């Protein structure tokens, strides 16, 4: 009775889903897709997949999976997702959630038409230390949350590993900052507004590498979202997003390393909340892969009970909107309204 | 010969300042003002000054002081100015400068019309760590810097020590945040335009304990100013102000315990920046203290060469705009534009 995935788009970070689908109890890949065959062939030999498609409709129309799973680039996330409403096959989609808010609202509308769930492959709150960080908040040990930071600042040459990230004249909200803002969404609630700044340091790339990004959340709540890949520290960080939770009893402190501090009313505590290095992860995305073995098994157990996935389409509305609206403060100078766009 | 000074306002801060002006070379005290007759005792008896006076008014009158240390509350520090300005008196002013912009640049004005040098008492610039991040930035170690981090979060019983603070409509900001922004343009240089939120977490203040202010700078830089009272945290870092600068070419962390991290081209340095502890300072306070005795001996080197001091008035209301540009942006949600204000 396992689920029988088909996975579309054998990129790089695709390598990574298909492993933790052999991992994932409950469901695995039957079937690929893949519009390059040298990646097709590749993704096929590495994981023993008989089943191989050069385009999606075709696949589609064989049919004989039970979910679908879009690790393709954006353009193509609104079209697959309505192959797969249509032909009522539930779906998770690669982050960004597609290339506008009017395109995810429609894509959300239609998967809620077909009556299937739509999941977002947002790994990053999914990551063990933020999720430590959300469990430490909702036990009520710092009392109620008033300020945030959620940062992220590396010098890592990512250019290499995908050097079409150097091209867009948008680079890093649109790439990391999307998941920075999701955990701030993920901790701290819904935003009512954002204020955000936006700068090119590098000389080598067309798009934006720093941003600066202040968030007033509907609880109340303020907080910090700043990002940066032209930062070169002494010790690189990549892949860790540090946070910072003051609330009305204590704080929360996790700082690189994975050292989660925690102050109460009952003194301090400090642990240890790094990854499970997996047998197929690699040091320092190992954070990453995990979170990715984390999301697909939520999925999947979420699939069986019929419940609202976590990244749902839905939610990630909220996340995608603070995307948009970030660019659009940058170039305004403007506060932007959240809740006028949703 | 040693120039000769009044102080007026001898409250808890102005204990400070009179052991200062002992340690400096080329000046002391030589009479003393308060309206109350306890402090003005206490303080005459601590530092042997046999010239004591009810009321600045006399004190102008017999004269026979070369400049005036003016360490009173703010209600009172434009008509001190007034009164030393008509007299031809050099005038150190302590913070907030004034009650107003306005009120300042009226002080600016009359200063400068009687010919006259005019500082404010502004210490947090003059502590060893942010004179020593000063002068690793501007050695070029870490190329242009684009952006900034300046933050002093604390859980410190401020209240006990000065009880008015609790009292007042307005808190963090005038009494804490002024200095932060300070340090923000004394590193990055000036603010063209400001954003900025403020809170209450602590039940029992009349005032806002918690502002998130965004700096966009004059020259490109991006900065976070955040200040807190309402931080509770493992170890109290309380009064250290914690800056973070990214540059093109590398970064400064000045961290808890007065650590201070650079990364350049070479590698990484780690500097201890701690103050030093006078005969007469205390634990935690002695960073503050020290820059007590660097401000004055600044004053008393630029009286008697000529030159103008580093937070002159003039220099000041460019810090001090950014405090009434703060309180103006948190109450209307607005960007708040600085060179207007000018
Ligand atoms: N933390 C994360 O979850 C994470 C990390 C990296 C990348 N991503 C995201 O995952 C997605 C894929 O990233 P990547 O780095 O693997 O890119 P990639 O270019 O390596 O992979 C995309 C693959 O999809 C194929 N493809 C494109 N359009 C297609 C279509 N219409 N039908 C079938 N196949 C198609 C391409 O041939 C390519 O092999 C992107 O949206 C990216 O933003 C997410
Ligand atoms: N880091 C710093 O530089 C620092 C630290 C603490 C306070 N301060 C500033 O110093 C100032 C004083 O703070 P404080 O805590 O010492 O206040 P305080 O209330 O302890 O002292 C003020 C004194 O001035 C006297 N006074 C008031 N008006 C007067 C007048 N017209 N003539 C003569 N005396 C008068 C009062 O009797 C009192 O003794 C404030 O403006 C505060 O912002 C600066
Ligand atoms: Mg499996
Ligand atoms: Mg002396």
């Amino acid at each position: 009775t396992e689920l029988k995935g088909a996975l579309i788009g054998c990129g790089f970070f695709a390598v990574n889903q298909m492993h933790a689908w052999k991992d994932v109890k409950g469901a695995g890949i039957a079937a690929i897709c893949d519009r390059d065959p040298k990646r097709l062939k590749l993704v096929g030999d590495q994981f023993g997949i008989e089943r191989r498609y050069g385009d999606a409709a075709a696949l589609f129309a064989d049919g004989g999976f039970d979910f679908v799973d879009i690790a393709t680039t954006v353009q193509s996330h609104r079209a697959l997702v309505e192959m797969a409403a249509a032909h009522k096959v539930p779906a998770i989609c690669q982050k960004p959630f597609a290339k506008s808010l009017s395109d995810a609202k429609a894509m959300v509308r239609t998967c809620e038409n077909a009556d299937i769930p739509l999941m977002v492959h947002e790994n990053f709150r999914w990551q063990t230390p933020i999720q430590a960080v959300k469990a430490v908040l909702e036990s009520g040990a710092i009392g109620e949350p008033f300020w945030g930071r959620f940062s992220f600042r590396s010098g890592f040459d990512v250019f290499s590993g995908q050097p079409y990230l150097a091209e867009g004249e948008r680079f890093i909200i649109e790439d990391l900052g999307i998941h920075t803002l999701d955990i701030a969404r993920f901790i701290l609630g819904d935003v009512a507004t954002l204020t955000a700044r936006t700068k090119r340091v590098n000389p080598k790339i067309k798009g934006e590498d720093v941003a600066t990004i202040l968030l007033d959340h509907q609880n109340g709540a303020t907080s910090i979202v700043d990002v940066s890949y032209a930062t070169k520290l002494g010790t690189e960080p990549f892949p860790e997003t540090l946070i910072d939770i003051d609330g009305t009893q204590g704080t929360i402190r996790l700082s690189q390393g994975y050292r989660l501090e925690v102050t109460g009313p009952n003194g301090m505590t400090i642990s240890d909340a790094s990854p499970q290095l997996l047998s197929w992860a690699s040091r320092p995305w190992h954070n990453i892969q995990e979170s990715v073995l984390a999301i697909q098994q939520h999925w999947t157990d979420r699939l069986s009970s019929g419940g609202e996935t976590s990244t749902s389409g839905a939610d990630n509305l909220k996340t995608f909107a603070l995307v948009e609206a970030a660019y659009e403060s940058a170039a305004n100078g403007r506060t932007v309204d959240i809740g006028a766009m949703l």
